[PDB]
């Protein structure tokens, strides 16, 4: 069980696109519902699921649960035993998981339809998924991973008091045990 938290960027139609301004969304927040968690916005990659997506003051925060067991293992084994892996990491880090989802993720990246469909009614849902990111970062934070809900939200000034406690309430309401199992497969 593995926590994300950050500040996203929403773009259209990834990697074939256009970046949007949080605001053009904020009329569809917050999404409580389950997205799935991919990387890079490739299928069969999805190593977790959203658990809440919230505007607040500084833009659109996410907070998800990365809970494939291929993924943590394959990750784990990775930065105990790669020296490619630990390369762009400070040397002999405590937490060399987190460190490097930190480093090689940084980005979390929202998946959304045409901005064109939303000044009109769109017909069905306007959030895909959110996707862990190697590039394209641009008002997106730096994705923090932990161990604790709480401590990822804590890394954020960005965020209130009154705003993370609104955060908690509908991250603290949903056990990681009643999510599915994503579907994530190693590429070896
Ligand atoms: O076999 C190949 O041809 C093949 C070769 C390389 C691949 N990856 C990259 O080039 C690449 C670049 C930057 C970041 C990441 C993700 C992190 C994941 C934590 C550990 C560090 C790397 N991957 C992939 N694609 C890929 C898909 C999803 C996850 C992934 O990482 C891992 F496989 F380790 F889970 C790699 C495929």
């Amino acid at each position: 069980g593995l926590y994300v938290g950050g500040f996203v960027d929403v773009v259209s139609c990834p990697k074939l696109e256009l970046y949007l301004d949080p605001d053009q969304v904020t009329d569809y927040l917050p999404v409580t519902e389950p997205l799935p968690i991919t990387i890079e916005h490739l299928p069969e990659t999805e190593v977790g699921w959203t658990l809440g997506l919230f505007q607040v003051s500084h833009g659109i925060f996410c907070t998800g649960a990365i809970t494939s067991p291929a993924f943590l293992e394959l990750a784990s084994r990775l930065a105990d035993t790669s020296h490619v892996a630990r390369a762009p990491v400070k040397n002999l880090p405590k937490e060399p998981l987190l460190e490097i989802l930190h480093t090689w993720l940084p980005g979390l990246s929202l998946s959304s339809i045409h901005p064109r469909e939303l000044s009109q009614t769109p017909s069905g849902p306007v959030f895909q998924h959110v996707s862990l990111c190697a590039l394209g970062r641009r008002r997106g934070t730096v994705a923090v991973y932990g161990h604790d809900a709480e401590w990822v939200v804590s890394r954020f000034s960005s965020v209130s008091k009154s705003e993370r406690a609104h955060i908690l309430q509908h991250v603290s309401s949903c056990r990681l045990e009643d999510l599915s199992t994503p579907n994530f497969v190693s590429p070896l």
